[PDB]
């Protein structure tokens, strides 16, 4: 047990280990509050997490378990990962708060060679993921960490860049709604501007069926929500527009590509395994390091136990939590 140092940041109160330094704000909210520090322990910089109130209802207890068992699972250069977790309270009774770290990577992704690199790392990032069974469900530029070297690691803090079957509000689609996510995200970074600023859901809903044109019998025969169905059906037949002249000026790889992202039916969207093997990412891909993660239980994400459970579960995470090498 370290010597724990308080200080109070922003609004906050911050009790962290003598090893992490210059603390310095970064961003607060929704979450629970960054700040960027340095780590005397290794020389690098870090991002530090505190979590708000770890515990102050079984949604927010549920939640922060959720939030260190995954991190915690979470080994990919494209992908978020955890170098330290601590606390300031021995004993279980005394456990009230949490902190994560990670490497510092400074700025957010919000040139053919930089949407090429850039995309491959997203997709790199996403198979693996994926792979484990886990759906990122918020992906957009805000949420994606970028180094000046164009290093970028995926991580979670718009409906903009939200699928199509998210929007009418589905109850079970499948980890291609990430795939429309990057798609939208791949067409910023070629054009500049945002491909469906929708101000709403039934607005973006519009938007997006104007580009890839209104479905199909085969489509909707796929809707069960009527009032879905009666949505989209109740809007002007859209022919589906010629991506070659929305997107003019770019690598028509990178054009067919997105072709195959941006498809309305999840069920003929490519997946990120495939996005990897398209001819865009031919000066980056390689199948021998394109990893998968090992297996990953969310069986927990079934059951609704008491706060206290939802806090001892975590805080002994916490305490059998073993730091990369
Ligand atoms: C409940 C809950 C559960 C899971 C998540 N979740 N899911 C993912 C995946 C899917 C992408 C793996 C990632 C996350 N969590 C996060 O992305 N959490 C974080 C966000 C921003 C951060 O730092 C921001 C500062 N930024 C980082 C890089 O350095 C520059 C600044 C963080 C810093 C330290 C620890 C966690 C951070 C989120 C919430």
């Amino acid at each position: 047990r370290p010597t724990f140092y308080r200080q109070e940041l922003n609004k906050t109160i911050w009790e962290v280990p003598e090893r992490y330094q210059n603390l310095s704000p970064v961003g607060s909210g929704a979450y629970g509050s960054v700040c960027a520090a340095f780590d005397t322990k290794t020389g690098l910089r870090v991002a530090v997490k505190k979590l708000s109130r770890p515990f102050q209802s079984i949604i927010h207890a549920k939640r922060t378990y959720r939030e260190l068992r995954l991190l915690k699972h979470m080994k990919h250069e494209n992908v978020i990962g955890l170098l330290d977790v601590f606390t300031p309270a021995r004993s279980l009774e005394e456990f009230n708060d949490v902190y994560l770290v990670t490497h510092l990577m400074g700025a957010d992704l919000n040139t053919d060679d930089h949407v090429q690199f850039l995309i491959y790392q997203i997709l790199r990032g996403l198979k693996y993921i994926h792979s484990a069974d886990i759906i990122h469900r918020d992906l957009k530029p805000s949420n994606l960490a970028v180094n000046e070297d164009c290093e970028l690691k995926i991580l979670d803090f718009t409906r903009w860049y939200r699928a199509p079957e998210i929007m009418l509000n589905w109850m079970h689609y499948n980890q291609t709604v990430d795939i429309w996510s990057v798609g939208c995200i791949m067409a910023e970074l070629l054009t500049g501007r945002t491909l469906f600023p929708g101000t709403d859901h039934i607005d973006q809903l519009k938007l997006i069926l104007r580009l890839v044109g209104t479905p199909g019998a085969e489509l909707l025969k796929k809707i069960s929500s009527e009032s879905a169905r009666n949505y989209i059906q109740s809007l002007t037949q859209m022919p589906k527009m010629n991506f070659a002249n929305v997107f003019i000026g770019a690598n028509p790889l990178a054009v067919d590509l997105l072709e195959k992202m941006l498809v309305l039916d999840s069920d003929k969207r490519i997946t990120a395994a495939q996005a990897l093997a398209h001819a865009y990412f031919a000066q980056y891909h390689d199948p021998d390091d394109e990893p998968v993660a090992d297996p990953y239980d969310q069986s927990f994400e079934s059951r609704d136990l008491l706060i206290d459970e939802w806090k001892s579960l975590t805080y002994d995470e916490v305490i059998s939590f073993v730091p990369p090498p």
